[PDB]
DNA sequence: GCCGGTCGACCGGC
DNA sequence: GCCGGTCGACCGGC
């Protein structure tokens, strides 16, 4: 991880901070803007990333030898655009947000990764934990790490920002975590919730004490067991209860 | 629907202004200045219904008001929110509801929900409703046989960004009662939502609202049935050998 | 404490 | 044409 040297600073830096108001989703742009300010070439925008680097190489047209230039299978599969909106980029018609990309913040450096996804949170509000990251995009990702063997690219990292309405929001507090961190087998999946991981990054442990490679497998082993498990609870919930209207 | 009939007037003023996107608020305008007296958002409704009656308090007793085990499933905010509700603590937006908005006169009740679609970005569905909601609903309906009291209605709102704002460009209205269960797409990843244009929604149900419900609850089972054997062949299969 | 449903609308593979 | 996964958080029942 890149940002945790500096997680004190953001820490203090972002506690205190204020946004206007119409969820604290523009929470993320500060911590942008700050990665911005003291982190400046390791920090992009997912759009931002693939922009620069289809920039540094204008001769390379077209999807497939564009997604050649990544260089890595699985950071193909996490970062990248689909097949028309890779062929149709161009410096006048670049990338621009998009809901679905998989991090908030690029962190890269040496050619290694940290995908840093913001979780904004209402704490006066209730407490319901959010939709982390897909369950089965994790699983695809495990396989891929496996399968081209790339265990030591890049880490998944969560910081929450905490907020409460005051006349403006602004931020209580905030806390940090690594994914694969944590333990494979504690992580809660959240089938209806588009099949989401789902927790408080605050409340997520990191005692995890093995290779990235085993993490995977046992992530893959986690993952499989919920979704037998699933599809049996299925017929109790969606089918059983209903039978006796036919 | 008590918005069929005027469908052309909303339709005709709809097209040409400007404000996701959210002219779900454009629409209630014209309802309002319209209708004012039957338009309401959902939880404006709440209000009144609990402001016209300061006798009755706490939430067992709040229920009765609703007098549906139908409508109270699909409008009330439960057990907590509603004991705690009074004058100077009114409910606000949530998230959650059910509705959009809510036209309701001579105790018939219009459940309508815009659906804002970029039409220039791409043609991607978006979730209708919970499936499984509305399955609870067909069987409270069945159940309390209440077939004439509601209709879930939606109003397509297209639009672009053909200017420094964005631009409504067309509009449709489709009455989910009138559709062809059978025939709804259930995708249950997206929070086991029906999935549809409004515009590309089949009117052509000619059945009793009793038949709809259970052609709808047979429908929602069969397809409860192959999401789970999916599941087995699309998130086990393929992973088993990693293992 | 524990657990899991809902709104919102969004592409892109073949 | 046919399909369906993903981000965003967010509530209440026992
Ligand atoms: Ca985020
Ligand atoms: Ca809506
Ligand atoms: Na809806």
């Amino acid at each position: 991880s890149f940002i945790k040297p500096i997680y004190q600073d953001i820490n203090s830096i972002l506690i205190g901070q204020k946004v206007k108001r119409p969820a604290g989703e523009p929470f993320e742009k500060l911590v942008y803007k700050f990665l911005k300010e003291n982190l400046s070439d390791l920090t992009f925008k997912q759009y931002e990333y693939l922009n620069d680097l289809f920039m540094k190489n204008p001769a390379i047209i077209g999807h497939e030898a564009r997604y050649k230039l990544f260089n890595s299978p699985t950071l193909l599969f996490l970062l990248s655009r689909g097949k028309a909106a890779t062929e149709n980029w161009s410096i006048e018609n670049l990338f621009e947000e998009k809901q679905n990309d998989t991090a908030d913040i690029l962190l890269v450096k040496d050619q290694f990764y940290e995908l840093l996804d913001v979780k904004t949170r209402n704490i006066s509000k209730s407490a319901f934990a959010p939709n982390i990251i897909s369950a089965y995009k994790l699983a695809q990702t495990c396989a891929k790490m496996i399968d081209n063997k790339e265990f030591d690219l890049f880490d998944i990292n969560y910081l929450e920002v905490d907020w409460e309405l005051n006349g403006d929001l602004v931020c209580v507090s905030t806390s940090f975590a690594e994914l694969f961190k944590s333990e494979p087998s504690e992580l809660y999946i959240n089938w209806a919730a588009a099949m989401q991981i789902q927790f408080h990054v605050r409340d997520l442990d990191q005692g995890f004490n093995g290779t990235r490679e085993e993490w995977a497998k046992s992530y893959l082993k986690h993952f499989v067991t919920q979704a037998e498990q699933r599809a049996i609870s299925m017929i109790d919930k969606f089918v059983k209860p209903f039978k006796k209207y036919i």
